[PDB]
């Protein structure tokens, strides 16, 4: 057992775990999202690049998480990985108001985990989350937002063609 | 007091002070007009970026104006700066519209000192405005009405596709 | 409308508004003070040069400001910037006296506005503050403490021989 | 002969050459100054160094007067150069008050002949003046009261102190 832990309650290792979980759910959404968007029948590149991008960000952070796990002398403990919310993902649109939905829901979770440690006087905890989790999840919601926004201006009377100027245009191929 | 003043009038130091407040204001109203297109429900990068850009150069107007004024001896005084005259901006049209408005304000407030400095027989500050503030000003309309153009040429019956295609392929990003 | 909103209290979004104002009205009281060492029956190089510089800062602080609120779905709303407390700046000494009462008064604001933001539980707000403003401004007043001190020092039975030696071997030109 | 010779009125003809005998004469007194400076009873390198600087700055002026008059058909007639107004030069203080009188008297020159440029319609006259000269002289006057301003703070009770501080630490050396 541990001969290092120090200050770090039950409650927040057991919701580090939980947010673990959660992270590589997210994860495994965003790959989903991505092998979607590759599709011939879809055919988006930018926009399988896009949630590629994002699966490979919320497994690194994940691993973030599990690394001070272990600092702080608390157990990492996996659970049963769910499988994505869909198995088909409809338009870009659609796309990003899940994403949306998922990553408010994450930003949610990291709240939640700050709010214990700070009822919990643990520092590091928030200083962690404050360092490496707040910023970039608000940084990425807007992102989204901003994206999610050229989308919609964009369906118009003319929505294949403005799926495909997006895809294009905006996102990264 | 100065010892260096010198065919410089009371009236034409009270001008370039006011002159002064008109370009910081309407560097004031560039950079609302910048943070406008950043909103996440707005979200056209390179229309905020050209808002920002003008927003400089219009400090930047200013501050040759007042380096001009310590130049000549006379006293510059600042005075309170007015709020931009809208919130919010509407459309990338509306938006230029508003900025050839701003522009034209600008450049008459230069015609009109240009005229006080001819009448008084100050011929460095003519000159002054000549080399630094008359064609930079024409130029910056000209740009303007050529974004107008294009702009309204893109309305066509999709307004929502126009004002992405103009901001994506026009404006720097 | 925001789709990205989460976690924002009013109460902050408003007082991230007051706060750019706070901050473009000390960038306004630095230009003012720059121009004042500029004058040729001033002169003195090194406190334009710092003045000008702290005009700069406070401009760049309320812009991240800005830029933050935008990242959280708040809305800038811009009000009208009060010309700055005074239109001569007297000696050095004054001047720096001056600087360390407007900095005291952003700081406080700063310290009221992460009050609030704690009480709110929003730690995003808090971190920004922690991150960018906080000890950005505890080493600015350190600076003008050490600066204000070696003013005083200087005074001595021969004043103007002090104010010249702190701008030629202290400031910067 | 001139066969170029167009819109170049015999009163301008006559003021240039006029002219170019106070920027010689200038370039004299500024020659007698900088050896003034470099006597062993005196020994101020700065303030030598900045007329000896100014005295050819000077003769530049001039030569570029008589090349002007050359590409506009005018002849060049040179008259007697009265020596310098003094035989020595006082203080520092002393000297750098003269220079401003030398300089006002070559600015109000300079505006006289641009006023009789635009009284005869000579729009090449004016415009070499503006682009030459009147902003040269504006930027050089206010150098100079910046230096004076500095010279008279440093007075005090201890003239000899200031006298070498300003040449130390103000003036190239
Ligand atoms: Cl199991
Ligand atoms: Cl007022
Ligand atoms: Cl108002
Ligand atoms: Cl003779």
């Amino acid at each position: 057992s541990s001969q290092i832990r120090q200050n770090y309650s039950t409650e927040v290792e057991a919701a580090v775990n939980r947010l673990v979980n959660l992270y590589l759910r997210a994860s495994y959404t965003y790959l989903s999202l991505g092998f979607y968007f590759d599709r011939d029948d879809v055919a988006l590149e930018g926009v399988c690049h896009f949630f590629r991008e994002l699966a490979e960000e919320k497994r690194e952070g994940a691993e973030r998480l599990l690394k001070m796990q272990n600092q702080r002398g608390g157990r990492a403990l996996f659970q049963d990985l769910q499988k994505p919310s869909q198995d088909e993902w409809g338009t870009t649109l659609d796309a990003m108001k899940a994403a949306i939905v998922l990553e408010k829901s994450l930003n949610q979770a990291l709240l939640d985990l700050h709010a214990l440690g700070s009822a919990q006087a643990d520092p590091h905890l928030c200083d962690f989350l404050e360092s490496h989790f707040l910023d970039e999840e608000v940084k990425l919601i807007k992102k989204m937002g901003d994206h999610l926004t050229n989308i919609q201006r964009l369906v118009g009377s003319q929505a294949g063609l403005g799926e495909y100027l997006f895809e294009r245009l905006t996102l990264k191929h």
